[PDB]
């Protein structure tokens, strides 16, 4: 029983959790402030195993916001 999950709720970036979650190639959905922080730096690899995103384009994924927004409501996480 551990609250460990890559997506859906908290970001694996720094356990900040996401509000507006952004999808990128490779199918990652993390918070823009965490992902685009390093993607903008010129890198395009996932934080999991460094799966090269190849095409670095930020596609806003609205599926997760209502979910993550639910979890940071349970615990004030950021």
């Amino acid at each position: 029983g551990s609250p460990e999950f890559p997506e859906y709720f908290r970001c694996p970036i720094s356990l900040e959790l996401m509000k507006d979650p952004v999808i990128v190639s490779t199918g990652q959905t993390y918070e823009r402030s965490s992902i685009q922080k390093w993607l903008d730096a010129g890198h395009k690899t996932c934080p999991k195993s460094q799966e090269t995103l190849l095409h670095a384009g930020l596609t806003p994924n609205y599926v997760l916001k209502s979910l993550i927004a639910l979890w940071c409501e349970s615990n004030g996480i950021e």
